[PDB]
């Protein structure tokens, strides 16, 4: 694999960090927590900076060629992602092979700035049919995971409610509650930095 993980302690101003963007981006949701449950707020059980040599040379790589089609500049945003690869993706890195090409704006790697719409795609496509033990897309018992990344968007194209990306863009930014959502067309534009494991917390 070539996949180290390093558990980052509660008290580093670096797990706090992340800790805090994933807290402070939840939003209230237009389907009601139909998808990723109902929540204001998380239980974070751990965050790991995930560590691989050839996936970070992978990204850093095409983050270049992708600064030299765009004005000497990469575009580059730390957004989240979920899906059901997660365990997959911070050992092979993200392969758009395995895009779906249904999807709202076509095959690619989808990303966002607010962590409760990753949420909603940690058990699939619409929470797909929920948590393995219970089939509950409100689960607060099962823990979930989300994956925090560092994405090239280079030159985006803005998209409204695609194999690849159209010609002289490097992404696709998408707004539907109008939600950001980021989407790439090939894996080594985004390397997986963190991984968080975490619940939806029950509200009183
Ligand atoms: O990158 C991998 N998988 C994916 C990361 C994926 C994804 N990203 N965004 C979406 C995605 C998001 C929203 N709408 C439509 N697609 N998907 C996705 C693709 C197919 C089924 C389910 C998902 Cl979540 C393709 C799930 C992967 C899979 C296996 C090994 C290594 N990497
Ligand atoms: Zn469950």
């Amino acid at each position: 694999s070539g996949t180290i993980l390093i558990d980052l302690s509660p008290d580093d101003k670096e797990f706090q960090s992340v800790e805090e963007e994933m807290q402070s981006t939840v939003r209230e949701h237009r389907d009601g927590g139909h998808a990723g449950g109902i929540f204001n707020r998380y239980n974070i059980l751990k965050i790991q900076k995930v560590c691989n040599k050839k996936l970070w040379e992978r990204y850093t790589h095409r983050r270049k060629e992708v600064s030299e089609e765009n004005h000497n500049h990469a575009n580059e945003r730390m957004l989240f992602h979920g899906s059901p690869f997660v365990n997959a993706i911070i050992h092979k890195g993200f392969d758009e092979r395995h895009a779906y090409i249904g999807g709202m704006f076509g095959a690619g790697i989808y990303f966002a700035e607010n962590s409760s719409k990753s949420n909603q795609y940690v058990y699939g496509i619409g929470g797909g049919t929920g948590c393995p033990v219970h089939k509950d897309r409100s689960c607060y018992i099962c823990h979930r995971q989300l994956l925090f990344c560092r994405v090239t968007l280079g030159k985006s194209f803005l998209q409204f409610s695609m194999a690849h990306s159209p010609p002289g863009h490097h992404s696709v930014t998408g707004r539907p509650l109008a939600l950001a959502e980021y989407v790439i067309y090939r894996g080594e534009q985004a390397y997986p930095e963190y991984l968080i494991t975490y619940q939806i917390m029950r509200p009183e």
